[PDB]
């Protein structure tokens, strides 16, 4: 038992990341086969960074403009491209530790573990989610863009993030492997706002049940409620709208508990409206929306990886 | 910015791990060098579990009793050993993934990664604090012993934590890698409690520094308190002592800030009996206190591992 918010474990990843420099600028890389992968902005200068031309800012530059390090050994550039906002190196030795690995972009309430790196070195990692205003709340320095996001299915790493920038509310904007943002961002310095988050339902009620399975049963009730009545409820506290496909994907927890899906949408519903006064759930106060069933069923259940 | 729970990079954990199977049980083993740790209630039965003899158990079993296995290669087993409440399994092959470690014995209050695994097999990293009380609040399944808890400087691992049990309140318990229970725990079924635990004042206030850091300033005040009846009100919460050591400890946070450890206390007094007014912290609605120092300016100026 217990319940921790959980990180894939970061080897596989950790052979992947080199340190991309070009003039003033280094930031990380994500050296797979015979290709880094790393933000376009590493090709600007700080000038260039207010509303810069990066096709432009690209034909200017040269292979051994590119100083792409890893660890102790200096990796030859053969080739550069830009695909969107990430830039393509080839470089002329395939990285020995690639992984078995797909590029996958995910949903906004799914979640990714994230490798934080500075200097193609890695200091730390952590569970993060895609926010519904696709955002995430993740812990970012000068430096460590180029970290990457992942989830590991068996021996297979789904690249599902790159980190770019940090918005001025603190929360963190990037791309997917193939280049494209997460929601309405630029790699430029401009006036760019979050826009207005919600909560993730289906999230919360699967922690609701990663906490009867650990003990935790307060918050229950002999209450019920239609989806139609509950959803009623979720508007008024900025929640997300509760679709079937939803309750089912929240089936296999129901089964495990005997608490029917709507049932624990009737918890929810006391809870956002009374409170939790003054009790703990799992150890959080406020109530989680960062953990999907999937994780739960994982955690829960035991589920390795090789 | 941004402040995250965050654990070490597992790679060079992940490549330490084994399956070690004797008779029925199977858990994780330790491969360092040419010798596998893990916990010596591997040579039990169920029936043995009750009140067992582990040195009577022990001279009854082989070097061939013990299966380990290292991914999908098998190691053999050339002699086995007792220290204290680990299996000390010498094999007949040097892992060559041995990083450069230590074995160190952590203090109530500090904190470390935690790499979960079973049957070998890492499943996931998370950061956890030994509790004053020598337990820890960890995410354990079945099979999860032999998991190891470590820090990492620069390059160096200190193993400090090997898992061996669930108490009945959900907590966790085991040794150092010397094989030395933390706390008042035996490797036994019968009736251990947890015994009554404490908030960590001092990471508490180094989670206050974090938030401050951060942009959270909302609960700062203009008051100050002697240490003396800051204490006073630390008692009266549950709360442990402060000493002038945590009050130097915190001192590079102090002058980062520029706000005095004693005037951040003046902020914990209030906040403990007040509470937050239906505010957050960090994003939590609680005081943390698995945080250290050390873990606040390390994650708040970004340091990295080679
Ligand atoms: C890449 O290492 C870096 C990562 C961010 C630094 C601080 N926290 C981070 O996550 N990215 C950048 O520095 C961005 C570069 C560009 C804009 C070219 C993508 N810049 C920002 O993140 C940035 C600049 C700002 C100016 C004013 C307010 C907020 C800002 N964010
Ligand atoms: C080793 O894989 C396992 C890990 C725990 C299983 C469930 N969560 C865990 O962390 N350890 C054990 O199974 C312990 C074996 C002994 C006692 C020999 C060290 N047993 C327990 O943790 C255990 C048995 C209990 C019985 C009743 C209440 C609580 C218990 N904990």
């Amino acid at each position: 038992s217990g319940f921790r918010k959980m990180a894939f474990p970061s080897g596989k990843v950790e052979g992947c990341m080199v340190q991309v420099t070009c003039g003033t600028t280094t930031l990380n890389g994500l050296w797979l086969d015979d290709v880094v992968y790393c933000p376009r902005h590493v090709i600007c200068t700080s000038e260039d960074m207010l509303n810069p031309n990066y096709e432009d800012l690209l034909i200017r530059k040269s292979n051994h403009n590119f100083l792409v390090q890893a660890g102790n050994v200096q990796l030859r550039v053969i080739g550069h491209s830009m695909q969107n906002c990430v830039l393509k190196l080839k470089v002329d030795t395939a990285n020995p530790k690639t992984p078995k690995y797909k590029f996958v972009r995910i949903q906004p309430g799914q979640t990714f573990s994230v490798l934080a790196c500075y200097n193609g070195s890695p200091s730390g990692v952590y569970q993060c989610a895609m926010r519904p205003n696709f955002t995430i709340k993740g812990s970012f320095l000068n430096g460590s863009c180029g970290s990457v996001g992942f989830n590991i299915d068996y021996d297979c790493v789904s690249f599902c993030y790159m980190h770019h920038m940090e918005l001025p509310t603190g929360v963190h904007a990037g791309t997917d492997l193939a280049g494209n943002f997460y929601g309405p961002f630029v790699d430029r310095q401009t006036a760019q706002a979050a826009g207005t988050d919600t909560t993730i339902t289906v999230n919360v009620l699967a922690w609701l049940y990663a906490a009867v399975i650990n003990g935790d049963r307060w918050f229950l009730n002999r209450f019920t409620t239609t989806l139609n009545d509950f959803n009623l409820v979720a508007m008024k506290y900025n929640y997300e709208p509760l679709t079937q496909d939803h309750v089912d994907i929240l089936g296999p927890l129901s089964a495990q508990t005997g608490i029917a899906v709507l049932d624990m949408c009737a918890s929810l519903k006391e809870l956002l409206q009374n409170g939790m006064n003054g009790r703990t759930i799992l150890g959080s106060a406020l109530l989680e929306d960062e953990f999907t069933p999937f994780d739960v069923v994982r955690q829960c259940s035991g589920v390795t990886f090789q």
